[PDB]
């Protein structure tokens, strides 16, 4: 085999504990290069004469270029040393250890996970493990209070086409009045973009972190929303913009007024006084030259303490978690301490980050619980919407992403289809509902947390921002209730099948020609197979099904009963039809 | 080329800052697959059409199977996105980015280092970058006070052969009395194995963390050692055993007495009660069933606070650093907070760990400054002492180890030849002094911090523990002063040749037949080439020396001047001779 292509490291995403006495280990090798991967291990202080325990590393998956092997090590001493025994297609074997590769075990050396501390076991909120989150863009969801509308608010109608500076009056009172709707839909949590006091239309340039923006509501109303959502089994997640503040932030205005005499000049990154200009600025800001968004020096103990107080304040209001904005630009220590604070106040508070690149540095268990799965969105867009990639590529992309982080993170990644910053998925699908539905079916049965962008469930459409921010369609006759019932049904299924929320994922079938992809979700003895016919043609396929997993399945969407003959399952799917096969266990 | 063997990650040892505006990036590829590696980068918010910056990545080295390329990205904005352009032997142009490999730059995507915070720039003590440490085993270095000698103390003679339970009377006063000797040698720091109060001979089972063991001295004496050492330019490093305490430790004694009602039960890992008995252990200990060494629950904030107080106490006594014992079995948060405490009290205090496996998880810059370089010892033992490996293999092992961690850690790793737990290095060489000297010449000119085991500088020999712990030889007649002068000379050169303490390392020549290895240490315009003729034969070697780095060199050990002709340097080395060639810059 090709030894230079084989990889493992005793940490990060390749070695991490799932409990105090169990260590998961993963290894990658060029696809097809390794046929068998076994792990020989023992306590780090074990005598050189004792027998080593054995652990077979099953092939957890494979992407465009690699095969991924995964094993679980039982380490009652919480300390383990181990070496891999690798076998190729032609029977050639080799030991792989920290020292390197060798036909002799001793010369391969041994990898070591020094000690498994209970406090370092990646732990996430149980409720987030089976949640369906709904993204609320406040200004455009529901206008429950006309008296707080910004001046110049435009009419709330389906034919409305939003302009960058448009206003429709969406607010918290509206969300409250519409909680019955969200409850009927079945969402378990609401995620809000920024809602704190700000002079702009977007609110990403915070003026007051301790107040709800007047156009959206106030503290008493927010408290009411939290309470009303909670009794309906709906949690509240707020967006925290801690990387930078608005130029109206008390600390910044003070600096603008006193210059180098400000007690807060060091809460920011200023090059030289006086501090200001139009399109030009002597201080660091979000992105490039954004005057209204001065970057905060979170490394400053005072800044950090202040933001922590902000976090305490909202959590005292009863919120259930945070979505962090531009989190990759605030330091790690802040995030490690943020987590300690947050979890001490509420062990079930969720911490989600938004990083548009490999987020492994924030997903080891000491910082965020998860991040936005932009990779999922990209794979779903190109597979279901644009048709730029086929089923096998879709499979590879999905798998590569899956292997990026420890299972505790991957399990809670927010899998979005779109956002207030993208065109709506329906529009990406060129208005084709059959394509849109297949994507939703996949979204609701795949590994991760489904995130619904407001209005998508009733068939809203729209080009990218600001056209994706049209006012929510509330007139029942103008909503797509067929789609709505589809989401509701899929959501009910996700909650009834433990596999869909807490199961692992394995590719079941991938055909680039028929463009059919199938995968299986598994937990204990339960298996739920999902078959996706992503083609505008009726197609027949033969899936492999060794009798050990069962020989009878029920399509949870139609009630049809299918049977495997001699370890094979023949299926005929209608155009863009998706089946959710439950093995009855 | 083998794409599955190419590696990089935007963190850890492959992407890290050396300053607030400079990011070092490294890439690994199968040896020979890549002949040219360039990096195209820009600010993360740069417009798609803006011109990308260029940085050529020079080949930093090669080990058994891979080439390692390194580049320095200039990032004024402290935010950077980048993609590699790899050129193969046949001129194939391959782009490599977060997305993957592609012939098109856009499809390869881009790696991203979101933000460079000054607090995350790995920083180590300046004095430690050019230090020469001396390991003192207190019981055997010098007996300055017989009144504290334990009963049964044996004769202090060169012909003494220690037994497991022998006693010779070494103490702190002794060290003070011998400071003139240590100052002459030129050592800048003293590292002590455990010296706190303990009932055993070894003292790894701590009875009182706040007291010097009576047989070694008292607090007033320790203070005198700190002050006297300091005025001699010698710092003091203590061994901290925070993973476990002794069964005589007050908290544990209390647990053994009050059991379930003990205020300190959660300070340890207790299975059941009664707390203990002879030959039976119901509590976790260091290693396996070591009743005298109960593991401390450093995750317990009370234990943490107590150990931190211990650290505060000794630092108040003016010590300059800590060598951690069994550090990999104490949690990371404890080490991160420990570093924060230590550096806040004394930014120049050093923190060294002892981990017998990849220690990258502790060498990112937020925990330890360095660790013991056991890989260095293994390589020099096989290359210089036993002859198990040749020059090219030696080159490989060195290079591989060098690429394990960020440069700030590699630069300060403790390069030891032996220890109180191993046979003496001279003995490893079978008493061959010529071999011993070449290894020391190497130790004193290589990347890292030279650690001298007490007595090696005057020719002491010995089998492994306890024979390596013989009474220091203080009779000038019995000391190998020739060797002593050799050590003094090398330490002197190390101090005046900046490239030897702060320069990078680059293999210059490696030949498995002649068993000759040469490397170059570089800092700015200064180059110091070390040529090691590790063979019992006078040999001639032709080294490549492109005129850009100089045409004339001075061998700092002989005063011999050598000249290059047409980009080549002809050298003739005697058996086991080493040359230290300074380019006069
Ligand atoms: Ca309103
Ligand atoms: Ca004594």
């Amino acid at each position: 085999m090709l030894l230079e292509a084989i990889f493992h490291e005793a940490k990060g995403s390749y070695a991490y504990p799932i409990s105090e006495t169990q260590l998961r280990v993963r290894l990658r090798a060029k696809k097809g290069d390794v046929v068998r991967c076994e792990v020989l291990y023992a306590d780090r202080y074990a005598s050189p004469e004792e027998e080593l325990a054995h652990a077979l590393a099953g092939k957890a998956g494979s992407d465009e270029r690699f095969d991924y092997f995964e094993a679980l090590l039982e380490c009652s001493t919480k300390r383990v040393k181990y070496v891999f025994l690798l076998t190729g297609p032609q029977g050639e074997a080799v030991y792989f250890g920290e020292t390197g590769f060798s036909a002799e075990r001793s010369k391969a050396g041994v990898f070591q996970y020094a000690y498994i501390h209970r406090s370092e076991v990646f732990t996430t909120p149980e409720w987030a493990k089976e949640a369906v989150i709904y993204q609320i863009f406040p200004e455009r969801f529901a206008n429950g209070d006309p008296s707080n509308d910004p001046p110049g608010t435009e009419q709330w109608a389906k034919d409305a086409r939003p302009r960058h500076d448009s206003f429709y009056g969406g607010d918290l009172k509206g969300v409250i009045d519409r909680l019955p709707y969200l409850e009927e839909l079945g969402v378990t949590a609401l995620y809000f973009t920024p809602i704190f006091a700000s002079p702009s239309h977007h609110k990403y340039d915070t003026a007051d972190y301790l107040a709800i923006d007047p156009q959206f509501g106030d503290l008493p109303t927010f408290r009411r929303l939290v309470d009303e959502a909670h009794r309906r089994g709906i949690k509240i997640i707020l967006d925290a913009v801690f990387n930078h503040a608005g130029d109206q932030f008390f600390a910044f205005r003070d600096v603008l007024q006193k210059g180098e005499q400000s007690r807060y000049k060091d809460w920011f990154f200023i090059e030289d006084f006086p501090v200001s200009k139009t399109s030009r600025t002597n201080y660091e800001t979000f992105a490039v030259q954004v005057p209204a968004m001065p970057k905060l020096r979170t490394e400053n103990p005072e800044v950090k303490e202040y933001l922590f107080d902000v976090a305490r304040f909202w959590m005292e209001q009863g919120i259930d978690g945070w979505r962090l904005d531009v989190a990759n630009e605030v330091d790690h220590a802040f995030w490690r301490e943020f987590r300690r604070l947050v979890k001490s106040l509420n062990p079930d508070a969720l911490i989600v980050g938004e990083i548009w690149h490999d987020a492994s540095g924030w997903l080891m268990g000491d910082q965020f619980d998860s991040v936005m799965n932009y990779l999922f969105r990209e794979s779903v867009i190109r597979f279901f919407a644009t048709g730029e990639i086929h089923a096998e590529r879709f499979d590879a992309e999905l798998t590569r992403a899956r292997m990026l982080y420890p299972e505790q993170a991957a399990q809670g990644l927010w899998n979005l289809l779109d956002s207030h910053d993208t065109e709506r998925f329906l529009t990406s699908c060129g208005g084709n509902e059959a394509k849109f539905r297949l994507a939703v079916l996949f979204q609701m049965t795949y590994l991760g947390t489904p995130l619904i962008y407001y209005g998508d469930e009733i068939g809203m459409a729209g080009a990218t921002d600001p056209d994706c921010r049209r006012p929510m369609i509330w007139e029942e006759k103008e909503q797509n209730r067929g789609l709505f019932e589809f989401y509701k049904e899929l959501i009910r299924l996700r909650h009834r099948l433990a596999s869909l929320t807490r199961g692992n994922v394995r590719s079941w079938h991938a055909d680039k020609q028929a463009n059919l992809y199938a995968f299986v979700r598994t937990v204990q003895d339960q298996h739920v197979g999902v078959v996706l016919n992503n083609r505008g043609e009726k197609q027949t396929v033969l899936l492999q099904v060794p009798e050990s997993g069962g020989k009878t399945w029920l399509d949870c969407l139609t009630g049809e009963e299918v049977h495997g003959k001699q370890g094979q399952l023949k299926l005929t799917l209608r155009p863009y039809q998706g089946m959710i096969l439950w093995n009855g266990r």
